[PDB]
């Protein structure tokens, strides 16, 4: 199932979504993965999130390339930290057009990153202002609240049984909450209970650190939030 692809491995989810996943070094700690998202829509791709490096986001333009050959027309990503959005710069030299919350935007150069191209603004109630994504066919994109970041957003794919948290979400048996240095802690568990809400119909729930999961991974996650308060 799963495909290595140099450095990087792919796996698909569903007939038109695959799931990227890259590594890093944390000095000391190890390897870490981080998974995004590959949406066929008719004869063009969508993403979800760069990779960790440039290089790495490179490789995977590649891989679309080889397996799917059709243009990326646009690629989304949910927060201001390096998983997310370290490969902003091989985004652009491909020609491809970034989006980004408005505050992913904002906090991008004191966070290393380099900003999208355009900022998505949000309604009160956590949906996409409509204007700010143009053209993202399935990709439906809400702002659950403040929880792995203050800007995190989670993107939901229409005709689809999928939604992805990214770094929201844990698996179903996680242990922790991971990275919690930028986290609102008090209202992360309403946020990840924001996020299920907004995508009732999503059975498989992709997320950044783990590999796809039940819906457990969004009630045992808001549980450990819970704690935190
Ligand atoms: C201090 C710190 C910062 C980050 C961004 C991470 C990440 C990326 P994330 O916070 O978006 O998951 C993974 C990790 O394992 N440790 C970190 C420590
Ligand atoms: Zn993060
Ligand atoms: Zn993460």
């Amino acid at each position: 199932g799963d495909q290595r692809f140099g450095d990087l491995v792919f796996r698909q989810l569903a007939p038109n979504v695959w799931q990227h996943t890259s590594y890093l070094d944390m000095p000391g700690f190890g390897a870490v993965a981080s998974n995004g998202l590959i949406v066929r829509d008719g004869g063009r791709v969508l993403v979800v999130d760069t990779a960790w490096t440039d290089d790495q986001t490179a490789q995977i333009l590649n891989w679309i390339k080889q397996e799917i050959n059709l243009p990326v027309a646009l690629a989304v990503v949910t927060h201001a930290h390096q998983d997310k959005m370290g490969g902003m710069d091989a985004l652009h030299a491909a020609g491809i057009a970034t989006y980004a919350n408005a505050l992913s935007n904002q906090l991008a150069p004191q966070e290393g990153m380099v900003a999208a191209q355009h900022s998505l603004t949000f309604a009160a109630n956590g949906w996409v202002e409509p204007a700010t994504a143009p053209n993202f066919g399935p990709l439906k994109v809400f702002y659950p609240g403040p929880g792995h970041t203050s800007d995190n957003i989670t993107v939901g794919i229409d005709g689809t049984d999928i939604a992805f948290g990214g770094c929201l979400i844990k698996d179903s048996k996680a242990k922790s909450l991971g990275n919690l240095g930028d986290a609102d802690t008090e209202h992360y568990a309403a946020s990840a209970r924001a996020f299920g809400a907004a995508f009732p119909k999503a059975s498989m729930i992709v997320m950044s650190h783990s590999a796809p999961d039940s819906r457990a991974a969004i009630t045992h996650t808001a549980r450990m939030a819970d704690k935190l308060r």
